[PDB]
Protein backbone atom coordinates (compact mmCIF):
# COMPACT_ATOMS: atom_id res chain seq x y z
CA UNK A 1 0.00 0.00 0.00
CA UNK A 2 1.99 3.00 -1.26
CA UNK A 3 1.27 6.37 0.36
CA UNK A 4 2.31 9.86 -0.71
CA UNK A 5 4.44 11.43 2.03
CA UNK A 6 5.60 14.58 0.22
CA UNK A 7 5.35 16.58 -3.01
CA UNK A 8 8.32 17.97 -4.92
CA UNK A 9 8.87 21.44 -6.34
CA UNK A 10 6.71 22.36 -9.36
CA UNK A 11 7.84 22.74 -12.94
CA UNK A 12 5.93 25.38 -14.88
CA UNK A 13 5.15 24.39 -18.48
CA UNK A 14 3.25 27.54 -19.49
CA UNK A 15 1.76 30.82 -18.29
CA UNK A 16 -1.54 31.95 -19.82
CA UNK A 17 -3.78 34.83 -18.75
CA UNK A 18 -6.93 32.84 -17.87
CA UNK A 19 -7.51 32.30 -14.13
CA UNK A 20 -9.49 29.10 -14.58
CA UNK A 21 -8.96 26.18 -16.91
CA UNK A 22 -7.73 22.62 -17.26
CA UNK A 23 -4.85 20.96 -19.04
CA UNK A 24 -4.91 17.19 -19.37
CA UNK A 25 -3.03 14.26 -20.90
CA UNK A 26 -3.76 10.58 -21.47
CA UNK A 27 -3.06 8.25 -18.52
CA UNK A 28 -3.94 4.89 -20.04
CA UNK A 29 -1.00 2.76 -21.21
CA UNK A 30 -1.39 4.63 -24.50
CA UNK A 31 1.69 6.59 -25.54
CA UNK A 32 -0.36 9.56 -26.71
CA UNK A 33 1.33 12.98 -26.56
CA UNK A 34 -1.80 15.10 -27.00
CA UNK A 35 -2.88 17.77 -24.52
CA UNK A 36 -6.48 18.93 -24.07
CA UNK A 37 -7.40 22.32 -22.60
CA UNK A 38 -10.57 24.03 -21.40
CA UNK A 39 -10.84 27.71 -20.41
CA UNK A 40 -13.16 29.48 -17.91
CA UNK A 41 -15.89 27.83 -15.74
CA UNK A 42 -18.14 26.87 -18.65
CA UNK A 43 -18.18 26.37 -22.40
CA UNK A 44 -18.71 23.94 -25.28
CA UNK A 45 -15.19 23.86 -26.80
CA UNK A 46 -12.00 21.95 -26.00
CA UNK A 47 -8.60 22.87 -27.46
CA UNK A 48 -6.62 19.85 -28.66
CA UNK A 49 -2.84 20.22 -28.93
CA UNK A 50 -0.75 17.56 -30.71
CA UNK A 51 2.02 17.81 -28.09
CA UNK A 52 3.73 20.16 -25.62
CA UNK A 53 5.51 22.27 -28.27
CA UNK A 54 2.07 22.84 -29.84
CA UNK A 55 0.75 24.07 -26.48
CA UNK A 56 3.74 26.40 -26.09
CA UNK A 57 2.89 27.94 -29.48
CA UNK A 58 -0.90 28.16 -29.09
CA UNK A 59 -1.37 25.73 -31.99
CA UNK A 60 -4.60 23.80 -31.47
CA UNK A 61 -7.63 22.27 -33.12
CA UNK A 62 -11.01 23.23 -31.66
CA UNK A 63 -13.21 20.31 -30.60
CA UNK A 64 -16.94 20.94 -30.26
CA UNK A 65 -18.45 19.02 -27.34
CA UNK A 66 -21.94 17.43 -27.40
CA UNK A 67 -22.84 19.08 -24.06
CA UNK A 68 -21.58 22.21 -22.27
CA UNK A 69 -19.03 21.55 -19.53
CA UNK A 70 -18.91 23.19 -16.13
CA UNK A 71 -15.93 23.60 -13.85
CA UNK A 72 -12.36 22.37 -13.89
CA UNK A 73 -12.80 18.79 -12.67
CA UNK A 74 -12.39 16.87 -15.94
CA UNK A 75 -10.23 13.87 -16.75
CA UNK A 76 -8.93 12.15 -19.88
CA UNK A 77 -8.75 8.36 -19.97
CA UNK A 78 -8.52 5.94 -22.89
CA UNK A 79 -9.04 8.56 -25.60
CA UNK A 80 -12.10 10.02 -23.83
CA UNK A 81 -12.91 13.24 -21.96
CA UNK A 82 -14.89 12.80 -18.73
CA UNK A 83 -16.70 15.96 -17.63
CA UNK A 84 -19.63 17.54 -15.78
CA UNK A 85 -22.54 18.67 -17.98
CA UNK A 86 -23.34 22.15 -16.69
CA UNK A 87 -26.63 22.71 -14.89
CA UNK A 88 -27.30 18.99 -14.52
CA UNK A 89 -26.33 16.01 -12.36
CA UNK A 90 -25.11 14.32 -15.54
CA UNK A 91 -21.52 13.26 -16.20
CA UNK A 92 -20.43 12.88 -19.82
CA UNK A 93 -17.89 10.56 -21.43
CA UNK A 94 -16.93 11.94 -24.84
CA UNK A 95 -14.73 9.64 -26.90
CA UNK A 96 -12.40 11.54 -29.25
CA UNK A 97 -12.38 10.86 -32.98
CA UNK A 98 -15.71 9.03 -33.22
CA UNK A 99 -18.19 10.74 -30.87
CA UNK A 100 -20.00 7.93 -29.09
CA UNK A 101 -20.94 10.03 -26.08
CA UNK A 102 -22.18 8.18 -23.02
CA UNK A 103 -23.72 9.70 -19.90
CA UNK A 104 -24.48 8.72 -16.32
CA UNK A 105 -26.62 10.28 -13.61
CA UNK A 106 -25.54 11.02 -10.04
CA UNK A 107 -28.95 11.52 -8.44
CA UNK A 108 -27.66 12.28 -4.94
CA UNK A 109 -25.18 15.02 -5.95
CA UNK A 110 -25.06 18.80 -5.64
CA UNK A 111 -24.88 20.41 -9.10
CA UNK A 112 -26.13 24.02 -9.10
CA UNK A 113 -26.79 27.20 -7.07
CA UNK A 114 -23.10 27.57 -6.15
CA UNK A 115 -23.23 24.71 -3.66
CA UNK A 116 -19.77 23.66 -4.81
CA UNK A 117 -17.68 20.65 -3.88
CA UNK A 118 -14.65 22.92 -4.43
CA UNK A 119 -15.72 26.58 -4.19
CA UNK A 120 -12.24 27.84 -5.06
CA UNK A 121 -12.55 26.41 -8.57
CA UNK A 122 -16.36 26.52 -8.87
CA UNK A 123 -16.36 22.75 -9.35
CA UNK A 124 -19.24 20.40 -8.47
CA UNK A 125 -17.72 17.13 -9.75
CA UNK A 126 -14.13 15.91 -10.02
CA UNK A 127 -13.51 12.89 -12.23
CA UNK A 128 -10.24 11.13 -11.48
CA UNK A 129 -8.58 8.02 -12.88
CA UNK A 130 -5.74 6.13 -11.24
CA UNK A 131 -4.16 2.72 -10.82
CA UNK A 132 -7.08 1.34 -8.81
CA UNK A 133 -10.11 2.67 -10.68
CA UNK A 134 -12.19 5.33 -12.39
CA UNK A 135 -13.65 7.69 -9.78
CA UNK A 136 -16.04 10.64 -9.42
CA UNK A 137 -15.72 12.95 -6.39
CA UNK A 138 -18.87 14.90 -5.52
CA UNK A 139 -20.91 16.29 -2.62
CA UNK A 140 -24.20 15.02 -1.20
CA UNK A 141 -27.48 16.77 -2.03
CA UNK A 142 -29.02 14.86 0.90
CA UNK A 143 -27.10 16.75 3.60
CA UNK A 144 -25.51 19.43 1.40
CA UNK A 145 -22.04 18.67 2.75
CA UNK A 146 -20.58 15.16 2.72
CA UNK A 147 -17.94 14.31 0.14
CA UNK A 148 -18.82 11.09 -1.70
CA UNK A 149 -16.85 9.11 -4.30
CA UNK A 150 -18.44 6.93 -6.97
CA UNK A 151 -16.37 4.05 -8.37
CA UNK A 152 -17.22 3.26 -11.99
CA UNK A 153 -17.28 0.26 -14.28
CA UNK A 154 -15.15 1.34 -17.22
CA UNK A 155 -16.84 -0.69 -19.98
CA UNK A 156 -20.41 0.44 -19.23
CA UNK A 157 -19.71 3.85 -17.66
CA UNK A 158 -21.93 2.99 -14.69
CA UNK A 159 -21.64 3.43 -10.92
CA UNK A 160 -20.84 0.30 -8.93
CA UNK A 161 -20.15 1.75 -5.48
CA UNK A 162 -20.92 4.99 -3.67
CA UNK A 163 -18.32 5.69 -0.97
CA UNK A 164 -19.12 8.17 1.80
CA UNK A 165 -15.98 9.79 3.22
CA UNK A 166 -18.06 11.76 5.77
CA UNK A 167 -15.67 14.69 5.23
CA UNK A 168 -17.45 18.05 4.89
CA UNK A 169 -16.96 19.85 1.57
CA UNK A 170 -16.56 23.11 3.49
CA UNK A 171 -13.12 21.86 4.65
CA UNK A 172 -11.91 20.83 1.17
CA UNK A 173 -10.05 23.14 -1.17
CA UNK A 174 -9.49 20.53 -3.87
CA UNK A 175 -8.46 16.86 -4.17
CA UNK A 176 -6.76 14.12 -6.22
CA UNK A 177 -6.66 10.31 -6.15
CA UNK A 178 -3.53 8.15 -6.37
CA UNK A 179 -3.02 4.41 -5.79
CA UNK A 180 -6.59 4.14 -4.48
CA UNK A 181 -6.22 6.92 -1.91
CA UNK A 182 -8.19 10.18 -1.91
CA UNK A 183 -6.02 13.17 -0.90
CA UNK A 184 -7.84 16.39 0.06
CA UNK A 185 -6.32 19.87 0.44
CA UNK A 186 -7.09 22.56 3.01
CA UNK A 187 -9.26 25.53 2.02
CA UNK A 188 -6.16 27.57 1.11
CA UNK A 189 -5.03 24.78 -1.24
CA UNK A 190 -1.50 24.78 0.28
CA UNK A 191 -1.44 21.45 2.17
CA UNK A 192 -3.01 18.01 1.94
CA UNK A 193 -4.70 17.60 5.35
CA UNK A 194 -7.15 14.69 4.90
CA UNK A 195 -7.00 11.30 3.19
CA UNK A 196 -9.31 8.32 2.65
CA UNK A 197 -8.57 4.74 1.60
CA UNK A 198 -11.22 4.15 -1.05
CA UNK A 199 -10.86 0.36 -1.14
CA UNK A 200 -10.87 -0.23 2.64
CA UNK A 201 -13.47 2.51 3.13
CA UNK A 202 -11.63 4.21 5.99
CA UNK A 203 -9.92 7.51 6.75
CA UNK A 204 -6.14 7.47 6.78
CA UNK A 205 -3.73 10.03 8.14
CA UNK A 206 -2.14 12.46 5.69
CA UNK A 207 -0.62 15.88 6.27
CA UNK A 208 2.00 17.31 3.92
CA UNK A 209 2.78 20.39 1.84
CA UNK A 210 1.51 20.84 -1.69
CA UNK A 211 2.83 24.30 -2.56
CA UNK A 212 3.78 27.72 -1.18
CA UNK A 213 1.71 29.81 -3.60
CA UNK A 214 -1.83 30.75 -2.58
CA UNK A 215 -2.81 31.85 -6.08
CA UNK A 216 -6.19 30.44 -7.10
CA UNK A 217 -5.97 26.70 -7.78
CA UNK A 218 -8.33 25.84 -10.65
CA UNK A 219 -7.34 22.21 -11.38
CA UNK A 220 -5.46 19.52 -9.45
CA UNK A 221 -5.19 16.10 -11.12
CA UNK A 222 -2.96 13.01 -10.69
CA UNK A 223 -1.71 11.18 -13.78
CA UNK A 224 -0.79 7.52 -13.20
CA UNK A 225 1.22 7.36 -16.43
CA UNK A 226 3.95 9.71 -15.16
CA UNK A 227 2.95 9.84 -11.47
CA UNK A 228 2.88 13.66 -11.48
CA UNK A 229 0.26 16.11 -10.24
CA UNK A 230 -1.04 18.44 -12.95
CA UNK A 231 -2.33 21.87 -11.92
CA UNK A 232 -3.74 25.13 -13.25
CA UNK A 233 -2.91 27.97 -10.84
CA UNK A 234 -4.17 31.39 -11.91
CA UNK A 235 -2.94 30.76 -15.46
CA UNK A 236 0.21 28.86 -14.50
CA UNK A 237 0.19 25.28 -15.79
CA UNK A 238 2.35 23.19 -13.44
CA UNK A 239 3.66 19.65 -12.98
CA UNK A 240 4.61 18.34 -9.51
CA UNK A 241 6.57 15.17 -8.77
CA UNK A 242 5.07 12.87 -6.12
CA UNK A 243 7.01 10.85 -3.52
CA UNK A 244 5.56 7.48 -2.46
CA UNK A 245 6.75 5.77 0.74
CA UNK A 246 6.56 2.48 -1.17
NA1 LIG B 1 -8.84 17.90 -8.26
Amino acid sequence: EPMITSIGNPAQVLKVKETFGTWLRESANRSDDRIWVTEHFSGIMVKEFEDLPALLNSSFTLLHLPHYFHGCGHAVYNNSLYYHKGGSNTIVRFEFGKETPQTLKLEDALYFDRKYLFANSKTYFNIAVDEKGLWIIYASSVDGSSILVAQLDERTFSVLRHINTTYPKSKAGNAFIAQGILYVTDTKDTRVTFAFDLLRGKQINANFGLRMSQSVLAMLSYNMRDQHLYSWEDGHLMLYPVHFSS
